[PDB]
């Protein structure tokens, strides 16, 4: 269960990337299919943009979002990951 995280353009804070590995460590509760995860959001004077890549035991996931702030690109970003980690959560618990 290891995660990274990689910006371009961007200072990393140690409250930034916390803020990240906040929302993953949220899901880390009912989503046991994470071990490594890797996300690079990149922030210029036009859009911000965000991607993550979420690994699954046979399976992995990959998507990106966008949003107004390097803040709104995470909020959509691990918004919509988290539900396509439930979907395929639901294969492997069927009783």
């Amino acid at each position: 269960m290891q995660l990274n995280i990689t910006g371009n353009n961007v200072e990393i804070t140690e409250a930034l990337r916390e803020f990240v590995t906040a929302k993953f460590a949220k899901l880390e509760q009912y989503f046991d299919r994470i071990n490594q995860v890797y996300v690079v959001l990149k922030v210029e004077k036009v859009t911000h943009t965000s991607d993550a890549t979420l690994h699954v035991n046979g399976g992995e996931i990959h998507a990106s979002a966008e949003g107004q702030d390097m803040y709104a690109a995470i909020d959509g970003l691990i918004d919509k990951l988290a539900r396509q980690l439930t979907k395929h959560k639901d294969k492997l618990k069927q009783h």
